[PDB]
């Protein structure tokens, strides 16, 4: 194993709070940190956690091509990896969602034989699902960059969710500190009219970046986007959500091959599971407490845990070590290098706990931490299967 | 404002480390916690952080409809909200991505006039982007539930990414503790053959759930999925990634309306930005260090910060308060109730810092924490615009 590593992490969107515990731990452990974030409280927070940080944002300039900036950002990181250092790069949101230089730097490091990894983070689309109260599963989700959407004529589906990033800089390859002149926004609006119609809703979304702020969740018709006062509000952190225009019917051949009908009625196209999408045009009110829902709630009084349910049955020493492996990158590296040596130095473990850690396999760790009933083993991670039908 | 609130949060996918700082803080502050997670180290961690927790997983049972379980899960949470308590629900990953009961409970609470919010988390798709080294922006992403994909005959795009959740339980509406009998998996494989061809790649993806584990990133042809030994490996935490089959050309009308050509050549369909997607079939090698890349790197020696760059210029007292607002839900609530009273009780703030906190607006906070050069204001969040073209 060569000296030198690159780990790229995210900060999430809302200042400080949306950073993951592991992103923080890698920032603290790093020899050198390079960052690109867009609020000052997050920047100040990062600087309290490591003594050797560099702001990547200084490599943008007026009329300097963004591609040249991204090549420079990547090279600054990889140069320190080649010197044998543990390097961490930090980007706002998820560091691989609509980001060029992270993928470039990781690919170069990997090709030259260094350790290289991206840790996921909370994206602007993750925030959109939470704030607009929608699930990508119901009824599917298409996600594009707005200029790419137009130039490559990417297809829409009127029966699924549509999410468009970078709607505030249609057709722009450069940078300006004061901001974008979004003079080709009308080209996007023309496309949305063609696909959806002039009276179809478009939601202008901006996630709150400070903890006390509310999100922007402003619904407009496609036609209203042509009004100059409304067009002016779309900027560099704006995303569009376009809800479905209609409900898609079921395929009879698939119903039969999956054996879903006992010769009769599947639910109708608009027999929706509560709650319905509030952004869809002409969406009917769905009943939250149907007779079937009331009967399920009545069964709560007599409920007992099923006999095949596996209750947690662990110890402080075992929960402490599993927490340490997740929150201490040095401890994890030590454990990975020698499972047996590490396991034998952990204080207060029971014999079973020690043995499970020595092996490292999931089933062993599960047996050590959960009580498995006889019922279960006289007959496999089974985590809300979602129902869309 | 009525007493009682519901906040639903996520844990991310990888044990403990992928929880956000704000998710942890709300779990600690809650009067009552309800959770549904699928590894025991995460469960044990949650129980160390609040004294009043209930496992929602005990409401599943063999041959009990999942919809009835979800109605029960929702009702247990909302009952405590109606009593005037601050309630937190916890689901693995992102709590609104392929999850029924979170959306139901939040909608009921909101309709009855209680405070209701979802905090985003790291999803299985977020992990997929990071581990497979792909960006949803290049060249767009379609995301579906596998049974819905089949039953509603949802469209594919051979030029964009495809992600399918719940490929281990095609056509199943119920639960079993030992697991799913995935006997209709061949119906999915038939559809993938029709859309992509028998020799097109499909990546079987399972994100690591413990910190020391590696992810499963196993590429197969569509044809290979019919082999019983391979089909057997697909389970309840399996997701499929299907890469594009071809590159989409540019539209001449849009090129002209966005003014991208000076009468000549736009880059060719396969003149890719480094790095290329390694999962695409017959993808050519892309040069990481072209002459333009070498010239950009040569400019690093003479680089200085641009005159319109805004360096961080804050204080310990200001960074401490902004951190507290993000990490202490009680402090945030106090600040939101009375900006001026809160601001005047914060120790050691400068006059400008105090004034910015009193107002609460983003531009005021930015001025207080960053030095704004004369160059800038003699002429707006501008955070990697991604280039896809
Ligand atoms: C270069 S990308 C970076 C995205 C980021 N890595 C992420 O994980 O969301 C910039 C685009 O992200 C979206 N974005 C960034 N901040 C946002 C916010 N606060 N609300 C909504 N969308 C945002 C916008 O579409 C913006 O044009
Ligand atoms: C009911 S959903 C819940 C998803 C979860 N809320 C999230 O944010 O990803 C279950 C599906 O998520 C995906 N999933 C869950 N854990 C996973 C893992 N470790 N790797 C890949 N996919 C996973 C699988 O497609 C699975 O069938
Ligand atoms: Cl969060
Ligand atoms: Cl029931
Ligand atoms: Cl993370
Ligand atoms: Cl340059």
């Amino acid at each position: 194993t060569k000296a030198g590593s690159l780990t790229i992490v995210g900060t999430g969107i809302e200042s400080i709070g949306q950073m993951t515990l592991q992103a923080l731990s890698y920032i603290e452990a790093a020899a050198k940190v390079f960052y690109c974030v867009i609020d000052p409280a997050t920047e100040a927070f990062i600087l309290t956690k490591n003594k050797n940080c560099v702001d990547l944002y200084q490599y943008f300039d007026n009329g300097k091509s963004r591609l040249n900036t991204y090549t420079q950002m990547s090279e600054l990181m990889v140069r320190e990896v080649r010197k044998g250092l543990d390097v961490v790069g930090v980007f706002y949101g998820h560091p691989g969602v609509f980001v060029n230089p992270s993928h470039r730097a990781l690919a170069i490091a990997k090709s030259e034989g260094y350790r290289a990894r991206m840790l996921p983070g909370v994206s602007a689309e993750d925030c959109l699902f939470a704030d607009l109260c929608i699930d990508p599963s119901n009824p599917g989700c298409l996600t594009y960059e707005a200029s790419d959407f137009l130039i490559r004529d990417r297809p829409v589906s009127i029966h699924s969710h549509l999410v468009l990033f970078q709607v505030g800089c249609v057709g722009i390859a450069d940078f300006n500190f004061t901001g974008f002149d979004n003079n080709k926004f009308g080209v996007l609006v023309d496309r949305l009219e063609q696909e959806y119609g002039a009276e179809h809703p478009v939601v202008h979304y901006i996630a709150a970046m400070m903890p006390h702020q509310d999100p922007v969740t402003d619904k407009y018709t496609v036609a209203q986007l042509r009004e100059p006062e409304i067009a002016k509000r779309v900027g560099g952190v704006s995303t569009f959500y376009i809800p479905p225009k209609a409900r898609k019917a079921s395929n009879l051949d698939i119903i039969r091959r999956l054996e879903l009908l006992p010769a009769g009625q599947v639910p109708d196209k608009k027999a929706r599971i509560y709650p319905a999408n509030q952004w869809e045009p002409d969406v009917p009110e769905v009943e939250p407490y149907r007779p079937s829902d009331q009967a399920a709630i009545a069964q709560l009084a007599d409920h007992a845990p099923p006999e095949q349910y596996q209750p947690l049955a662990t110890s402080k020493a075992m929960s402490d070590v599993m927490t340490k492996l997740a929150l201490d990158p040095k401890a994890l590296a030590d454990y990975k290098a020698d499972h047996r040596a590490f396991a034998q130095s952990v204080p207060d473990l029971t014999p079973q706990e020690r043995a499970a850690l020595e092996l490292g396999d999931s089933w062993a760790i599960r047996c050590a931490m959960k009580n498995m009933p006889s019922s279960l083993l006289d007959a496999i991670v089974v985590g809300v299967i979602g129902v869309i039908g």
